[PDB]
């Protein structure tokens, strides 16, 4: 049986992945970059900060000074950090917050596997910090995702190794990092967004004990 489930956060815990891209979208707008539109978000969604912004000006073939790209990066987190103030338990996602509590009766570990450095301060948000058994500081990898890395240290820091690890996802850089993992991915989301090549649920509510169980059996 797995014995470890190594979840990502934005729009898989909560819908904080809305937030990024509203507050992406804005940031480019204000460079004078209109190409960020849902669609071209699926290219950001599991991308770090700064790889994010770098995708967006080179959507544009635009260059900005290095000084321009750390103020646009902090401002894009400024607005963000703003946005997110207001996240309760009331926003964490279906079916979430009891996966957690299944997964802990049953000894399953709990590890967080997000690149983003707001990650600590959501959970607190939410609730739901008392419920991880690791954090992966993301600061700490020598590579963000799609590289597996982050993943992997997940699995790590829960003493549980990849193979016998399931990853959540919503993004197509995250489902890539969970597979060079070694870990199993599922999906949340559309398959044509994510592929039709892994497990993909239409919303978390699909994300119950009895369904990951389901399809670790296969
Ligand atoms: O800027 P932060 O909060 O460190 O987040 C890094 C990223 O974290 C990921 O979880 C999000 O999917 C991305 O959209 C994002 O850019
Ligand atoms: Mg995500």
């Amino acid at each position: 049986m797995f014995k470890a489930v190594l979840f990502d956060l934005d729009g898989v815990i909560t819908d904080t992945a809305e937030y990024h891209f509203r507050a992406w979208k804005a940031l480019a707008e204000e460079i004078g970059i209109n190409g960020v539109d849902r669609q071209f978000n699926e290219q950001l969604k599991g991308v770090s900060r700064e790889d994010s912004l770098q995708k967006i000006l080179d959507l544009a073939d635009k260059k900005v000074s290095a000084e321009e790209f750390k103020e646009l990066a902090k401002r894009k987190n400024d607005n963000y950090v703003k946005m997110i103030q207001d996240v309760s338990p009331a926003d964490v996602y279906p079916g979430i917050l009891q996966l957690l509590k299944d997964l802990r009766s049953n000894k399953i570990k709990i590890a967080l596997a997000s690149a983003s450095k707001n990650g600590p301060f959501l959970l607190e948000r939410m609730n739901l910090t008392g419920y991880f058994d690791a954090i992966a500081d993301p600061a700490e990898v020598a590579a963000s995702k799609p590289a597996p890395d982050i993943f992997i240290a997940a699995a790590h820091a829960v003493g549980v190794a990849p193979s016998e690890s399931i990853g959540l996802e919503d993004s197509q850089a995250g489902i890539q990092a969970i597979k060079d993992s070694g870990a199993l991915p599922i999906g949340v989301g559309r398959p044509e967004d994510l592929g039709d090549d892994i497990v993909i649920v239409p919303d978390t509510s699909h994300y119950t004990l009895e369904f990951l169980k389901e399809v670790w059996l296969q």
